[PDB]
């Protein structure tokens, strides 16, 4: 009716001014749409896709217009997650449709997770996905109408018209998120190749000047790349030295050769299944059975855990896979994503097809000797 | 009810219209804000609004039109400005431009009563101004664009309760603007890495000579560069002016039938290099963005030529590709902005930053030669 925009001319100040949380501001939104809807909480289900999969997780919860933004938040290790075939959430992100329900207990597509996980359980509720382009990035919902079994249709006009608002926060967010995704990307190579073509080297010192050039870029706390004896396809392996880069901590570099049967990275046989198989290999936790990643709360001394790992090959111009590299927890505790997977991808290819140089190096000495056994 | 206690009412009317607005994709920026200048005059008693653009080029800012005469009313194609037409300002001079150099708020009552003044547009339309409030849009450090609300109807000055008014639906521009411009960075950024992505990988596909290298890689990534032509000069190398000697040149035209023309021991009247910039890059190390044909030093082709084709000259630039020990190998140089617009800041970072690239990538022809006399000045002994 009458105080409805007045909070989002406010809350166009508290973009203006770039110090903003994306969050805060979406949590904002969803105070007044809950309070100013009358229903009981609202809250947020983040939409991302590792592995070819998608997936959607906890990110605000129970918006009450009361609470503070400080409870609603879910941290990233206490987050919860879904498969699309399971929960309303997953069916709004495939679908990418609005939703009114009337009762999810006459509904097929019900999440009696978190009902029954924290209690507070739920009968109506309508839903929405944000998108951009194509991509699906987040899943809204306000839940249990304050009065009487159903929304609205006067009520969804406002949600649509208010997360006609989010949306355009959401975006921008995203649109940001993307823009350093391909920055890191594009760094990432411009010095990948800045040591390459330095001066002509063997694969050791190429890829070790690479990695390190380019450490900062990964956001990344440990990463292993890990090179193959070349003399397909899988099981004839041989990890015949091994580079590791500890950036979390205090900052170490081993170069490991003839690396041992249980070197800290090898001991998960992550990177033997991509040195046999050849895909990139997001996952989340240390539970995954057909795996022995680091189940322990140490890994060493300085008692760093293991949660989240994506390990990639190294191929060559040949296709056949020169090396494996792992990398470990994303700085900011999320896990690796979509994005994550590319501009990774991006880096392991451009060294694969830099083996050219490795490739020569050999040859170029291989040939300096024969001509000096002339004269 | 008061015509203020509606008027506000009547805001959210507007803003939530906006809002449900851009939640369409395509379009698209100028169509939106252009809206919103036309809300604002409604909503602020302004004859009519204007927005500049502002940008670099070399390492200098300037400022030009976009939107011009925004009444709540006039069409979108009445106001929106294509760059052909366009109209340009160094930022020491006009009051957008100092606007710009200010990144400050105004609201200026007697405009001819102000040393910042220009009086080129109201003179260029006939359209004087005298009142106007004008903001800076920012992304960070950088200045996005300029926007300025024109001529208070039934006053003299605009109120400060205008002023607020303005600001506030500013704030929704600078999202748009902002949600834009990094959008345009989004895709820059892309297209700087696949630009590399591939000249690698075509680099790396076989040790090969510097020509069939260049090639190769700027053949590949033509789509990328979204330039209408391009041809890339060698110099001879047996370290700087005059002693210059241009022994291939290799022509990528991108305009209408698609042909790619390889030239040895090239002219002086060729297309390209009669300008004379390739040349004068080519003595002195630094880059060179233009705007336009005629730019008095050189003689650049005013002709409706240069082709059959008829085909036209509106911007270049030019840019030097290095050695290690850094002679200036090449010199590359990109024509027409395929969509309209000068080559600006992000254009220069991208281009350069294949440039360099191909630069670091001449240890592989060193290789490739040092390589071949081995496989024969070996087979002199054996």
């Amino acid at each position: 009716r009458l105080e409805e925009c007045n909070i989002l001319f406010e809350l166009l100040t508290e973009i203006q001014d770039e110090a903003g949380s994306m969050e805060k501001i979406v949590h904002k939104t969803l105070q007044r749409l809950s309070q100013l809807l009358a229903r009981d909480r609202c809250s947020m289900f983040i939409c991302r896709s590792r592995n070819g999969i998608p997936e959607v997780a906890t990110r605000l919860l129970n918006v009450t217009p009361t609470s503070k933004f400080e409870d609603n938040l879910v941290n990233p290790d206490k987050e919860t997650v879904f498969p699309l075939d399971i929960g309303i959430a997953g069916w709004v992100a495939h679908t990418k449709k609005f939703f009114n329900i009337p009762d999810v207990k006459k509904n097929n597509h019900f999440s009696d997770y978190l009902d029954k996980k924290t209690g507070y359980t739920t009968v109506n509720m309508m839903a929405i996905p944000i998108t951009q382009g194509k991509e699906v990035l987040a899943v809204v919902m306000a839940l249990n109408k304050l009065n009487a079994s159903e929304f609205s249709k006067e009520d969804e006009e406002v949600f649509k018209k208010y997360l006609n608002f989010i949306s355009l926060v959401l975006r921008n967010h995203h649109t940001s998120y993307l823009y350093n995704i391909e920055s890191r990307r594009s760094q990432m190579l411009l010095w990948s190749a800045n040591k390459v073509f330095e001066e002509l080297t063997d694969i050791e010192r190429q890829f070790h000047k690479a990695l390190y050039t380019i450490r900062m870029y990964l956001n990344c706390e440990r990463y292993s790349v890990g090179l193959l004896d070349m003399t397909p396809d899988g099981r004839e392996v041989n990890f015949y030295k091994i580079i590791d880069y500890i950036l979390h901590g205090k900052e170490e570099i081993k170069v490991i050769p003839t690396p041992p049967a249980d070197h800290w990275c090898l001991i998960s046989g992550l990177p033997t299944y991509v040195a046999e198989n050849g895909f990139i290999c997001n996952m989340m936790n240390a539970p995954a059975d057909e795996y022995f990643t680091f189940q322990k709360g140490p890994v060493d001394e300085t008692g760093w855990v293991i949660k989240n790992v994506l390990s990639l090959p190294i191929v060559n111009k040949k296709e056949e896979i020169v090396g494996v590299a792992t990398f470990y927890n994303r700085k900011d505790g999320k896990p690796f994503d979509e994005y994550d997977e590319q501009i990774i991808e991006t880096l392991t290819q451009f060294l694969g097809w830099s083996v050219l140089n490795t490739d020569t190096y050999d040859k170029m000495n291989k040939l300096e000797n024969r001509k000096d056994i002339a004269q």
